[PDB]
């Protein structure tokens, strides 16, 4: 089975998810899954010399508006390795409806403080903004990063997302 | 299921195949499927401190002349991991013998780096040669030795693959 | 299937193992098994600055007496990745007490590395390694306020016998 | 002694040039040179995940038409260290004015890597690779606001005369 | 001339240092400078696999309590190579003993930190880790250090300014 | 100054000698000094993909052959940056002919890694490494169409009387 659909959504959901990693920190290789089989797929080679500056993935068992599973950033000091799973706390949302959400893992004490967005030095977010905006320009794509809402509306927006994977795959 | 068997040969044979990813390039570790369960496993660390040139696998649901899967060499920049799928351009074919024991060239469809890669001509020559040169000596420490009988072009590659599809479905049909 | 109880305990035990690796040598992230899924799973990552000196996993379908799956150590000049199984060839065991729980480690090197060709047993491992492992081991959990007892470390013989007691307890467990 | 005062330009300019390598492929914290001492120095980490994606350094006893050395970047498989001289030939030219300065950067392969033989100009050169090195360039100060045009790129005969008035203004102004 | 000597202490001192750093964070050897020609030199293979969590360096022109030069921890994000000079905003300091506390800063060029300015803003369990690092490292080697804590930013920069005044009665 | 006229043999030569490190262990690219300035300097990379097997560098202060110096492998576990220096023992010589030359090289262990504590002599190293590093010299030039002959290996008290030749060698002829 794809882990997509096999692993829960989070031990307590919203305030704690599991984050199925997709892509490690570091990767200029777009990584996705295979939709029958849930194997690795790489999707494409960034066309500019970009690295995701997070570990990027999903939470499994969710849906949203946009019609994908809903995306997940944890930040992590060492990468994991792809198709990792992750206890991860929510602690914002950035607005792309694409939103994804920003989370810390749970097991890592250096983050033990970070509880909301307000935690995150603003130059990270920035950073993690400007990938999103420009990491697609070469392929003629354009986003707009409206901003970043709290912890708070994260969690909404997953219990949103976790209810409409219910709906849709039953 | 072990992926080898589970996913297609891929999305438009044979101008754009699945390549199953085992060993990633840069690697002096060399790693296959457990046959039972798919999972990676390490047949051996290689006994000459060489490492692959590129990134190795197989085609999904092929069966080649020497009886194992049709393996397929895909030149990527950055590494991707054991288990990734990539959808690949076949554009030659390495001859090896040991003995027909060719091997797939291929590039990532989705790397526009490779976009004018579309044949054996429009690899450096140097790089042809340093892939051979692998193949040619890796095993040498295992009294074990190969000629490399040239390179065909991606016409021919493209028509092993489908050959290769055929002799599966005779194989475990 | 989690591929713990899919795969075999090996291919010739005990004297070849299959050592399904969750942590490959260098890394400061901890990795386990999801039960249900298999899937590979952040543990923790390690309170302190030490990484991983060996590529670390468990046996398959094997249990032992601290309630869990019994761990493999495999020596690797490069490591593996997550989930790849190695044949392993077990050349001693590191007795160790983790919360006064019997928790001790098989010790073994890749059968398909000529390197370790001659790593028959405890002896033919260089003594500051045997004491890198066993200080990692005593000390990596030292700032999550656990105290760790290392006993010494068992030779190729006892380490074979543990791994036939921990294939029954599985079954006994499982079965 | 600086290595950039002390190096001459290359073995046979404009053909085959010293890259004395500042930045390897990669990298995401920026590297120059200290001006008294020539030791490698952090000029800044990028305010963007991005990497540099070449080898990046200077031609030794050049100066160009923005008061610096003149740039170069070098095509490497597998980067070098800071530090380390590469022999390289000039195949092309980034034509870059940057908050508004003329900062033209040579674009060149190491001679002593075969796959790059028949690497000799701006043609030779993947399309796509040419357009991810402008757009890190035109891209990697967006949030410090600095202002960026890549006008093109030029041939190999252009970024080789440049070289020659690097070299000599250099003299002119160092003596 | 080892760059030890040839460097300034910094360019604000004690606001902003010269970090000369001489391990990068996330190595297991350990290096120091040849005396004479100021060539990285392999000092040990740390006796237990445990890498640096730091790029660790000294203060160029400086001279502490148990006759070396004063050593700094700077926090970086991706690792500097050997003598690669970063300038650093101290922020606290770390007390181990002669004294032989050791400074703690951050890359002033890196805006991730740029509200990291006190020991305060250092998450408690990094704190932990350096301390626990120093602590037992050459433990296999019969060593044992007693942590006393850690300083203040204005304590690091005071006990950098002692520094300074060192290297000049110890060298001139 | 180029380090290998200034910093000396060693600090106990033979039995401890200085190894000024060029190339890392798991390198392709093959460095070299710039013998005007010391610096670092890409030789070429090597045509066929492999890597160095040991951190590979020079003794300073040695005269062999043409007037070169005389390489030394250290075997590390965790690589060096070049231009670093190693205190390494001699622990044996492997003799092989390049175009036709005497070209043998050192292989020796870090004094200040216990790991290698018990290593002092060429049947202390493990078979498939000695064999391994013959290998590369005897193919890592193959496709450059160079000759290289592998002859065997002496031991730890051959590699230190040909070091004390070569150190001799230099005190008559540098200069
Ligand atoms: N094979």
């Amino acid at each position: 089975m794809n882990p997509f659909h096999e692993l829960e959504p989070g031990p307590e959901v919203p305030e704690v998810v599991y984050a199925l990693i997709e892509i490690p920190k570091g990767s200029r290789n777009k990584y996705e899954l295979d939709k029958k089989t849930g194997l690795l797929k790489l999707d494409r080679v960034l066309y500019s010399p970009f690295f995701y500056p997070v570990d990027y993935g999903i939470i499994p068992q969710t849906w949203y508006d946009d019609g994908d599973p809903f995306d997940i950033m944890v930040i992590m000091r060492e990468p994991v390795y792809p198709l990792t799973i992750i206890e991860a706390r929510p602690i914002g949302i950035m607005k792309m409806k694409d939103w994804k959400v920003l989370a810390v893992p749970v097991e890592d004490p250096y983050f033990n403080d970070w509880k909301d967005i307000s935690d995150v030095p603003k130059a990270f977010l920035d950073e993690i903004a400007h990938f999103f905006q420009r990491y697609k320009e070469l392929q003629g794509k354009t986003t707009k990063i409206e901003g970043w809402g709290n912890a708070e509306e994260a969690k909404r927006e997953i219990l949103r997302a976790i209810e409409m994977y219910k709906e849709k795959f039953g």
